[PDB]
């Protein structure tokens, strides 16, 4: 009477009482916890090791049926906060752990009548996934979380949900927005494992899914790249310039080597497989390359004055490309003689030569509309790849 | 009275005194703890991964009531320093934390007569900040600290201030100088929480204001770079020497990316959005690679014999552009009739080729006066975002 | 009777239980601890300091001969799970220890009748292993675990298997797919270990063999490297155009550079020696510079018009080389006279020079066909090294 | 008798003694600890985040009055070793703490007769430091610690030095050489905090002096970079080779921007201010390029058949200077009349370009004295910062 | 009798036992522990902040006298396991400690009759060595360690060895291979320690002598760098082709540039001082550039058609050198003598140009004679360096 209710509940209840067991008058049947985790946010991700750090609010309930009293003798006293060291509190975790997770530690439990036990606590998960870069800038990713006792079997401990599942589905009244990565949706699934027949054991399934956003990335590499790609319209219908315009063509290429070298050096990480835009971007790069050996074997081989090749083999490229397509006075007179050969000699040849540059110009438009035919396909894959992503994001 | 009256104080209170539950002799009256922030400095920021990292000294106060003597019988003794794990203390905590904070431990309290009990602490938090880079090199940051107990209720633990809100909110007397970043203001706020209704949960909100310090990064950025955009007086009045000048142009620009590639590779690290600078930066380089691109294909055009587009298109494209804009003897005799064309032939083409360079020239001062237009624009734009800056200290 | 069974059961043996001392009843009798060990993930492998970074499911059984009791009386009760903390718990951990591991805590163990006794953890190991880079794209790796009592002896504790070895030798149920490297087998052996006589610790020692996946590394090395290969179809039959040819192909090897030095910066962090991929690159890159210098020298030397070297020294190498193989009036007509000299010496000269080229040509195509050669032994020696491949994947 | 004197010692005063409270007879007399610390070495230095690790060797000792025996009864033992967690220690720490410091613990602690209590314990220590790099070959930094209890005031604890002050200032006994920074002085000071009136809490300010080693720095710095600066050499009575003279300067530019780039990449990481140095290094450049592009411009504007400005305008530019200071037969006839002027209308127009080149050369040999200027300033502003750090070390 | 033997003997002899005192029966005898330490890895060796990362195998025995009893009684059990926590254990360590070490534990000590106690535990040791990278491919260190009680002195705790020194100074038996730095010697020395007279302390020194394996470091840095060392076989009896040479030559240059960059970059991380190979390298490449120096000037003071230096100045330094070394046909006559002159005058300056260049040539030969003098100074310096590494095996 003279102490106070809550001193006199606690020795009550916590005096002679042995933790460590399960609370459960008759050991048949199993005691039932409930898990409730909500989304906080995406600390970081990446790829190089297959590494996802999240923040969960995580909140358990269940029945420690050894903890009841009578609320008519304790003066209406309907709740309770004890030490969490000083009752049993189940071993359930994740399945998966890179780290310990450098969780933080609440030193408080509820504790109801009739035996209701509820624990929250804030978790650092620091996990392992199955991700994927098949599609860079549309990326989407689909995680797992799998909740399970490391030691009890099914006939100690099962898994239920607090609330029901379609309100778990939606969940974004705490996502913090600002973020590279942001939630679509939970799914939570009840599954059995056993890897070995005599044991069964509990499981709880969580599925995450995760979609990227393409802002900051489509801003600083397709719009830039798009811009530099000017080799389009420098190539259409060019003229036999080609000596110095294949020097800045080549300047050119040095340029898109350092733009090539420094986004691969920074933001890549995949060690596993490639994306499509990066092996698209190769095989562009293959074919513009290609279109400079041709134009620069072309000019070296007309360079000369031995008129390219005077044997009998353009003819024969020219038709397989078809198949394929289906005193003294006398003195001063012969003087005269020897001037006029030397005064016309030399533009003639050079003018013979420029003659058969249409011969050296050939070929290069029919590549060029090979080069164009890509980027079409460039733009098209692109097209659909954005329409994946629209139905991606129909969850 | 032959004990010393510490000793005796310690044994009469700490004995048959159970921690772990509230101190409050009727359990209805909720337990109120108040506390106080000072800011000491901010040790890192960074936008890679959105984490700010901060260091305060913390001090709490509440009512043990269960802790009270009469100080005339204990040789009038108003102080006392007790162990802190002997004691409750509450959970109070900040809702997000990307890691425990690796704070030391400071294991003694004070406890005065009546029931007072106070608790000082340093803490070093890390958390997460909704950080943009809108605005670069004039920047404001608007953090937000949120103290709540992690369990219990508000029918339980209520939060309220120690000293008036408006000595808090000028507070500089500890923090200090010589860092990047420095305060403007703490903010405190009485918010209530509910995720779900049952329960409701109480808060305290800390607002931090803090600017950045635009010295080291407008030197190392906007002056060199002023001083290296050299483009805008080259390119005043430009003559027909495009040839070799803008051989040295792209190596220029050569330069020009070297200087853009170290320092995209070290100073911004934003991965959600670009600031004005950056794509203010990226357009004046687009119309210069523009304005090269132009000047270059001019004199490509021009400079072989044919004179440029002989066929009537110039004059369609000046009048669109107006639109928009609103026996031996005879031997000798026919020897000196051969000499002469030979012998003017050559000046005559080059001169006439050189006359058409007016045409060659026109356009490229246009687009000029389009570069000046957008120089102007971007010094009016830094002046209005100093003055955003000078509106965003009137605090 | 009133008391439920668990609680009288534990009673009954926790009571009056010393931890720390041996659980066997006859001294002499050793106690026998067994293990079982499933992989899980390979996290993080590096050559820089030759570290592994692997997690693996652990299970123990032995029996604890104190243990025991009468399920006859104790109401059926065949299970029991207590903590660790409170028994026995042998101290079976690995040799090499390059960090604590990071593991985390199951603060509950399993108890059967007869003193059977069973424990579940997972452990995060990071050990040091005998990493060899010698064959780089198709690499497969032999590291070991060893697990043994750090102080007792073989008189204490001895090591067995749980299962037998060949279900052991084959485990992938477990094992995560996505990963830069996969499992083949794990194979346990039971060994003595000794240092001084005196004492005979026993050992248990665990074989890993892990095998590379060659897609990435292979897709983003092989094929671009093969690709920008074009020095092998420019440098065949090579024309006399050097002088422009070889400006351009220093251009290329700038390129190349690039490509050397980015790929060296970012994969290999071999510290001991090197793959033979890379002392390939090197020598190929080796004659290609020399390929190089000959090409310079030769029309350097036969740049001027001193005809090369006119000294009885070309006739030297060639048999050399076949060695080891095995008044008015007047005034006008003196002016005739000094015309012709000067019109026609300069094409002589030019003409003859011109000439002097195919002594210049000689020797660079045989050196090209070294090269040739080079690059046949390079492809069959990638070809035996897929073979070799082939038969370590033989298992 | 028949037990030891040590477990009698230890049983008569480690029982029935509370740890927790002030061991003081009278509450009223504060207690006093002395501290005393050596340095040992200086760990790291970086200032992109202002932080300063050292190691320090610590040894406090105060009075422990309860701790009182007579050793004329316990057979003359005037030593004893007891456990640190038995007793009261004091919560002195350093008023900022980045980190924990990670400290080993020493679990034992000395205690003599009449309550003499020593304790020794290693320290590393990481704080932050107001850091600054304006003088960065020769620097000297003023870092500080402050020791001082965290919740007692100074009518509880009191701080004082073991040794005189004058022995505390020159100890370096134990610092280990071949380090990067080195110790100078170690200066103690007693002050007397307060930041609200109510509350007076003690303390112990140690100042220490760290002076930098110019030895690689130096080397690796002035060395190269002023054997690379020959433009000093070059420049000196430059001729009109400029065309190809500063293709080559420009070069020269790009290996110097290569040099620049490496070095700021690595050394500085000041992210509040300037070294001299840079700002110096910033200038010369500047005018350099500025010399640059006024021998470019003069050569471009002279390079045409224009003769640069026929306008009267040079000499504007001049006298502002200036001030600022202070039928056969016939046909054969007319034939020769029109080779003359062909024949001689090249070599004269050339000549004629050639000898306006002294307008040409004009004003770059006065800007160049205005480099050697420049030059001799930084050179002479180097010697001074060398003074100042010879009266810097005059401690 | 009916108690096992085991249980009766810890009941016996852990029972009123007070830890944390001193076990000697006579405070006056000072106890004496005892070490062992064995090699096992070297896990990392960094000179950017002088760490060494080592790993040993740890062993301690001594008297705890306390401890004692007769196996007569006890059933023949002369051995022991009990935990670590229970008994007395000394605070033996290292003396410098630049982290924890993060050691795993080992909770159980061995305990024989008549007192003995031993101890196994394996450590992690992380310090700090006077590294020194004078001598880079071939270097050997000397570290050193120190285990020393941090709080009791040479009264109390004494330390000596297990076995003999010579058996310690050749323990390989259990270091593993394949590392980059491999073990030569420990030497164990007994010092005694002081600082200020009072007291003294005891002292345990281990000196490691560790030797590099220059292997892949000489493979990677010296094979390539001599072989892109041509400037050698280029250089040697150089044509006047130094027009176009040089401009390869700054190609070269900057290839080179590139290579020193790249190494310096990555391998190099010495803070305090620099190899010979480094400055051997540095002073190499600076008389390099000063030969591009002196024959770029060459040719540029020659390339005009001025004849270099008219004035009587190149004599002046050739004695210095010397010394230092110890009416119409009258129109048409008149026509005549107008052509020949012009006709002549181009070649014939050409000519007279082109045969100044031998005082062109001379001097770089002469230099060229200081580059191989200094090649072969290098070479010789690197054989008397293997040679001084030859010697340091010598141990
Ligand atoms: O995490 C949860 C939480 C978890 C799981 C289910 C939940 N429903 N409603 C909530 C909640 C809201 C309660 N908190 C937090 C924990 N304390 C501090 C912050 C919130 C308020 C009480
Ligand atoms: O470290 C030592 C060791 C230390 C110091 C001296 C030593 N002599 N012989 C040894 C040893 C061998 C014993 N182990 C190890 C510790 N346990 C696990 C591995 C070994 C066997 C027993
Ligand atoms: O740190 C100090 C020390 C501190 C403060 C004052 C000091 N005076 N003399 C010393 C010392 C020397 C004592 N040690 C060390 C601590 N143990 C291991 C190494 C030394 C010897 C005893």
């Amino acid at each position: 009477t003279t102490q106070p209710a809550l001193l006199r509940l606690s020795d009550h209840l916590l005096a002679n009482y042995k933790k460590g067991v399960r609370p459960v008058r008759d050991w048949r049947k199993p005691t039932t916890v409930s898990i409730d985790v909500i989304m906080y946010a995406i600390l970081n991700v990446d790829e190089k090791n297959q590494v996802l750090t999240t923040y969960i609010w995580y909140r358990q309930y269940w029945t420690d049926e050894f903890l009841q009293w009578t609320p008519e003798d304790f003066d209406n006293v309907t709740k309770l906060s004890i030490p969490t060291d000083s009752i049993w509190v189940p071993d359930i975790l994740i399945n998966e752990f890179v780290d310990v997770g450098k969780s933080p530690n609440i030193p408080y439990v509820y504790v109801h009548h009739r035996g209701e036990v509820q624990n929250y606590k804030p978790l650092q998960l620091v996990t392992a996934c199955s991700l994927d870069i098949y599609n860079f800038p549309f990326d989407v990713q689909n995680c797992s979380l799998t909740f399970t006792s490391w030691l009890h079997t099914i006939q100690d401990i099962n898994i239920t949900l607090w609330r029901s599942p379609e309100e778990v589905r939606s969940d974004k009244s705490i996502f913090i927005n600002q973020g590279e990565w942001e939630l679509l949706e939970v799914f939570p699934q009840f599954k059995e494992f056993s890897i070995d027949i005599s044991n069964s054991y509990a499981e709880m399934k969580f599925y995450v899914i995760i979609r990227r956003r393409p802002l900051f990335y489509a801003v600083s590499l397709l719009l830039p790249s798009i811009f530099l790609m000017v080799v389009d319209i420098v190539g259409f219908c060019l003229p036999p310039d080609s000596g110095e315009r294949v020097s800045f063509k080549i300047t050119l290429l040095l340029g898109y080597s350092v733009f090539l070298i420094i986004v691969s050096d920074t933001l890549p990480a995949t060690a596993i497989g490639t994306p499509l835009i990066g092996v698209y971007f190769v095989v562009c790069m293959a074919l513009l390359v290609i279109s400079l050996a041709e134009t620069i074997f072309i000019v070296r081989l007309v360079h000369k004055q031995d008129l390219q090749r005077p044997v009998p083999d353009w003819l024969r490229h020219l038709v397989l490309d078809r198949i394929a397509w289906i005193l003294a006075v006398r003195g001063l007179l012969q003087e005269l003689s020897s001037i006029r050969h030397f005064l016309e000699k030399r533009d003639e040849m050079r003018e013979v030569a420029r003659d058969w540059l249409r011969v050296g110009y050939v070929l290069d438009r029919l590549l060029f509309r090979i080069y164009l035919l890509a980027v079409l396909a460039y733009s098209i894959t692109l097209v659909t790849l954005w329409s994946i992503w629209h139905y991606s994001e129909n969850l």
